[PDB]
């Protein structure tokens, strides 16, 4: 059937066994980044924005506003050019070029914060910015992503809802990068309705401090938190992965040497988990994962020998 | 239904009405762009290696051979790589940095000339590569994108196909953008089986040799060609529509403001043609269209407000 408008064709994205990755599993891929937008972040976008104008919280008038550099900037600047809403993302001077060429390209705005916290990032910088912005746009709405129950629930009816669908077969494990957790809460919740003693595995970058780890400098966006996110449910997570910048760029390589499939940064933590995964769990289990964008944003990171080699070099001890 | 592969998630991309850009004609666009490997061009590289390895022509040993930059060697590269391939892209220094780092990543060869033709391009020396390739590397196969009737025939199969299979109402005019014309020979062959009455007009690039126009240097890669490709019969195009890169760089940039559409230079070609054409044509007319490529690798070149403002300076007497 045709289409009336993009958003149409958010979701139903295709689903992948990775036979020559995985030859002793049934491991199974969910190709978020496959969304019209190009990345997982399309879920929630158009979830959250269409709900609150459905509720009367967000009409023509309302500003959007988010703290964002990356994808889910991206994903809010299309949607709200579709629905006729402003947008201003928070962002800082670390921002790549690219993402900042992207979201503008979109008409969206971009309030890029200068004042470094003394301890030189950007972080308390750009929280603060988001609430002088709601102080002083009239009628705005936060997306408030690390908070925003609608952030879990988009994904709850959308890949989540989608996956219990095309696998109907006993899901053995869900295995699921993290930065604000609403992909592993809402997919976990739908998965464990039909598949109640499927396990969840999170795959969370090292110095990430949603789990607790020690901060140490990461350099891969898109997994990972400075925060601990208030989405995130502990109990509703049964084990935890660990993933480094060099291990998460070798799955990312190895999986477009395998598979052919050539995905982002966290999508290499995700493979990196796996091998990691299965060299506990029984042989034949059913393992599915999400693969939440593409690997065209990290041809100067993961994608870079010369990166590579930097985060090799990076590994401590090792 | 679970894929095998990345390859059985080629095809079948989404149609959408424009009904914000064309509020006076009923404006069809298929999305090519969102095939997995991020253009339109994931359909000939699929069908042309296939249709190789099922008659024989190509096994595991054979050496794909092809002058591209663009599209086409990120297509091959993805299709080689999934089915065990070695592939050559021969190519020259005005190579996009993304585009060179993008077929890398998929493990494809590069063979980049340097000798300039004495009138300064590249197109005499990459012609001349690829027959010293193909005379030194034994066992190869040159894709031949200009004058193999596969690519055409790809398209017959894959969008001219899915497209009558969509708008079974009468098409008054489809309308695409031409470099080797598989595209717009293969589709509208498809496309007057069914709908013999339909127009076929082309969009080219002003200054591009397939209709006979005088060169100009051309900024956008995708549209256009300097040579007459063997593919291209003519007598199967109705009308003819040329475009400049600045004419073509707001189409683009409508096309996102209009309906949130993020696509490449070719598309915003196909834009401004379309709203020429509908100065011409009757109200109501049904056009169906195709949307080759994504936006993101034209950031430095459409979305750049520095470079728009270069190419309005180009228009000459305008
Ligand atoms: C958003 C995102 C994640 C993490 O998803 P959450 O739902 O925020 O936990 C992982 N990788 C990429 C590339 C993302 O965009
Ligand atoms: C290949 C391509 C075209 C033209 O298609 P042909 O089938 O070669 O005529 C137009 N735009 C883009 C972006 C392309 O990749
Ligand atoms: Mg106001
Ligand atoms: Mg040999």
């Amino acid at each position: 059937a045709c289409h009336d408008s993009l958003l149409d064709s958010v979701g139903q994205t295709p689903m992948v066994q990775l036979h020559q990755l995985f030859p002793k599993h049934e491991v199974f891929a969910k190709l978020e980044y496959m969304n019209p937008g190009g990345s997982m972040k399309d879920r929630p976008a158009k979830y959250i924005i269409e709900h609150g104008i459905k509720h009367g919280l967000i009409t023509e008038n309302t500003h959007l506003i988010e703290s964002t550099s990356g994808n889910l900037g991206i994903a809010l600047a299309m949607i709200a050019k579709i629905k006729g809403l402003k947008l201003t993302c928070v962002v800082d001077p670390k921002i790549s070029p690219t993402n900042l060429k992207i979201i503008k390209s979109y008409g969206a705005n971009v309030e890029m914060v200068e004042e470094p916290d003394a301890h030189g990032g950007y972080l308390m910088t750009r929280i603060a910015k988001v609430q002088e912005l709601l102080a002083t746009i009239d009628d705005a709405y936060w997306i408030n992503q690390y908070a925003n129950e609608l952030n879990w629930q988009s994904h709850y009816h959308g890949a989540g809802t989608e996956i219990v669908e095309t696998i109907k077969q006993p899901i053995d494990y869900f295995v699921a990068p993290v930065s604000t957790t609403g992909s592993i809460m809402g997919m976990s919740r739908k998965i464990k309705e039909v598949h109640p003693n499927a396990q969840i595995v999170a795959v969370d970058a090292k110095g990430s401090v949603i789990f607790g780890d020690k901060p140490i400098n990461r350099e891969l966006p898109g997994i990972g938190a400075s925060r601990v996110p208030e989405i995130l449910n502990r109990s509703e997570i049964n084990q935890v992965i660990h993933v480094d910048d060099y291990q998460s760029a070798l799955g990312c390589r190895k999986l477009i040497d395998y598979e052919g499939i050539f995905a982002g940064g966290s999508t290499g933590s995700i493979i990196a988990a796996i091998e990691q995964l299965i060299t506990s769990i029984e042989e034949g289990a059913t393992i599915v994962t999400i693969l939440p964008d593409r690997g065209d944003r990290y041809l100067d990171l993961v994608y870079s020998d010369t990166w590579l080699e930097k985060m090799k070099s990076r590994q401590g001890v090792k």
